[PDB]
């Protein structure tokens, strides 16, 4: 009767790992460039700031983004993984990226301001990558 439910309380999963030193690694000029050119241009600019952490939904009031995105990803994740030369090429940083952008279009409405920003962010990642050294 006396127990109402008011704990355990939710909480944020863990966020992706940043380094594992049994993960192959190297370094290439692509990754690079996805360093000093795509991650920077897209850190620096204004519409960065909801993808530079992992989701705190906690502190958004988002209880259900943890239960609709099962593939979390950042670009505060991104940083720390080109700073650790965690990839082993520039597709697996790409993927990260993508996964990014993808999970904003799944979990919010076309026109949101959100999706507003991750579609300017898009955009710019899209120019920067086009002139991805060959
Ligand atoms: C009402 O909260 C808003 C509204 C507009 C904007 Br832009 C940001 C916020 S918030 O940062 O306070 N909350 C918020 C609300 C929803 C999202 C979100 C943040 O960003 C992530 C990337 C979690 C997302 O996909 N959707």
């Amino acid at each position: 009767h006396h127990h109402h439910h008011l704990v355990p309380r939710g909480s944020n999963p863990p966020p992706p790992e940043t380094s594992n030193p049994n993960k192959p690694k190297r370094q290439t000029n692509q990754l690079q460039y996805l360093l000093r050119v795509v991650l920077k241009t897209l850190w620096k600019h204004q519409f960065a700031w909801p993808f530079q952490q992992p989701v705190d939904a906690v502190k958004l009031n988002l209880p259900d983004y943890y239960k609709i995105i099962k593939t979390p990803m950042d670009m505060g994740t991104i940083k720390k993984r080109l700073e650790n030369n965690y990839y082993w090429n520039a597709q697996e940083c790409i993927q990260d990226f993508n996964t990014m952008f993808t999970n904003c279009y799944i979990y919010n409405k076309p026109g949101d301001d959100i999706v507003l920003m991750a579609e300017a962010l898009e955009k710019l990642f899209l120019q920067k990558i086009n002139e991805l050294p060959t």
